[PDB]
């Protein structure tokens, strides 16, 4: 039974990973950090192992891997993919310091450590239908580059010292709990509320585009499974993982078919247009799939009937 | 016609570079610095328009750019391949930190800026026949990861500011006037050395391991062409350049062929070894001959040629 730290806990994937590893494991197995406290409502106020640290002070995230010697760490910290490019200062600072910092505490402490990556990495020489594990990287974001950065510095980690890194490209990831950061993929949760509320809904990314997608259970059980497995089932550090493709008008049709009802939608072309434009419609993710178990339970209507039960639930929206 | 900052000038390119730059445009368009001054014997010594910058200093870099303005940049200072892997946390910084405060002024100040990429940008996974400009990039050294940050990077200035930024993957530039940095071809320089001192070679390097190389003059010819050239020449922002490729043992014998006598040189693998294996062997910059005129004027014996008479010159050596 592993000690886990996760940093950017407080985020849209950690607020959940949080809760399915320390029922997986027991809260005393699982210590968990953000560089801000979780506010009240938070589904991690009041827990215990729930600490503040920026992961840019080098010192303090060197202090709690000594207190707490994990085995496994999921760092998690990142500035997101539209965010980035109206903030790049703190793109770079977050997602290239902090991961160089995670990656030396976990050669120095003897850790797995898991750094995500995302189809952000890609760009629009890929291969964008059913784009493959190894092929051109170039991508049109600041996020993408630093996440491509990550991939090959953790690899260069892998090799030079023997650190166990491992990481996926995650898709788009929907989920209930905690408001995703400014990624392009947000307009997916967005419709869901804007449903609920029943208002406009006005989504930045054109009704056509394709893109990779998967539900938090999903993601979850498979954030998990990669971190579990033998390193010898792994051939590669990097795995693209996905659940199901859709594009804004097909996740429109689910929600509706589900609701019953219309719902308004405006679509302009935001810079979530122009990056999502950039990746990939869909991934090959056999690699995962054949190494480890990657499996997806969820398809669409099944993610938007969760969705709409759960959200009214978790944030009050109107319900039934 | 330019105004042309340098940074990193002083190294191995940076000397040559300076000094064609100079007498092409008037010592007053050319402003050359570095964090060390130049030693009394160095070819740039006590010449005006050499300036001390420590281009991690972002506020020492950006006074700079405002009292001289260039409309060109140079920007050379990086962490080398073999010494990048003793010195790991030193090349982060430089290689990542330095690149990112010179693009950032580049777009501030509106400056066409140039910085190298390498060979070392590219791993196993490249095809090491003829590589392409667009390949799978898996770097083994993180003197190669943070190049391909470099490549990204500068583009993602590019396309999001439209910074005009430029680069070629220098193949192993060969030179007489500053030895070199910690790079895996050093081997090739010092050979030439060895045979002048009559000294036995220790080349770490295995003696069959082909590697694009290039000699210094044709590498200053590319480096002025690629900045002269009017943007809409250029259909990408990141070159292959080649001269010809060579192993050890051709270097020998074209060391040998010159001197009319045999050279000794034992093979005993240190770290470049396992690094220039993990290189492309040969590379083709067909792209680069095309868009903007790349040439190679000089061949292994040439180059052997210019470098046995040089060597003793600059550096005081044993003669012929
Ligand atoms: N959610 C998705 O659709 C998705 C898709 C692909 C990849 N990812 C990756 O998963 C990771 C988490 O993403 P998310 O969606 O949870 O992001 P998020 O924006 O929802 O949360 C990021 C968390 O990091 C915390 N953080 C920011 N700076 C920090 C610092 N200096 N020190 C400590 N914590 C800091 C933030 O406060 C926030 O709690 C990122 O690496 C992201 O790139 C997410
Ligand atoms: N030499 C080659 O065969 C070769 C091959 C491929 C790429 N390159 C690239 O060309 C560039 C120059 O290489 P080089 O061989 O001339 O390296 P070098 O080691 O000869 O010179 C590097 C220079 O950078 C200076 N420097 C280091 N830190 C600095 C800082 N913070 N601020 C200002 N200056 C600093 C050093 O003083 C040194 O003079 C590098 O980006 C290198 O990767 C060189
Ligand atoms: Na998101
Ligand atoms: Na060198």
């Amino acid at each position: 039974m592993p000690r886990v730290l996760v940093t950017g806990a407080l985020g849209q994937i950690g607020t959940d990973l949080s809760l399915a590893l320390r029922d997986k494991f027991g809260a005393d197995s699982v210590l968990v950090s953000d560089v801000v406290e979780p506010g009240a409502k938070h589904p991690l106020a009041g827990l215990k192992g729930v600490e503040k640290l920026d992961c840019l002070d080098s010192n303090g995230f060197e202090k709690l891997v000594k207190e707490f010697k994990p085995t496994w760490m999921y760092h998690l910290p990142a500035i997101m993919s539209v965010r980035g490019e109206a903030e790049p200062d703190l793109a770079m600072d977050i997602n290239v310091n902090t991961t160089r910092y995670a990656l030396e505490l976990a050669r120095k402490y003897n850790i797995r450590i898991f750094i995500p990556s995302t189809i952000a990495a890609f760009g629009d020489k890929c291969g964008k239908t059913m784009t493959k594990d190894d092929t051109i990287m170039n991508p049109s974001t600041v996020y993408g580059v630093t996440k491509v950065y990550t991939e090959l510095l953790g690899t260069w980690y892998r090799q030079k010292y023997g650190v166990d890194f491992r990481s996926v490209r995650l898709p788009g990831i929907i989920s209930a709990a905690t408001l995703p950061g400014g990624g392009a993929t947000d307009y997916a949760i967005h419709m869901y509320h804007s449903a609920l509320l029943q208002k406009k809904c006005v989504c930045p990314v054109l009704p056509y585009e394709s893109l990779p997608m998967m539900y938090m259970p999903d993601t979850l059980n498979s954030l998990v499974k990669i971190m579990e497995a033998p390193l010898e089932k792994l051939t590669r550090t990097v795995y693209n993982i996905t659940g199901f493709s859709f594009s804004p008008s097909e996740l429109r049709f689910s929600i509706e078919r589900c609701t019953d009802r219309t719902i308004e939608v405006e679509y302009v072309e935001g810079p979530a247009q122009k990056i999502a434009n950039s990746w990939p419609d869909s991934l090959d993710d056999s690699n995962a799939r054949n190494d480890w178990g990657h499996q997806v339970k969820y398809d669409i209507d099944m993610m938007s009937e969760d969705m709409l039960r759960q959200i009214p639930i978790l944030h009050g929206l109107p319900s039934l």
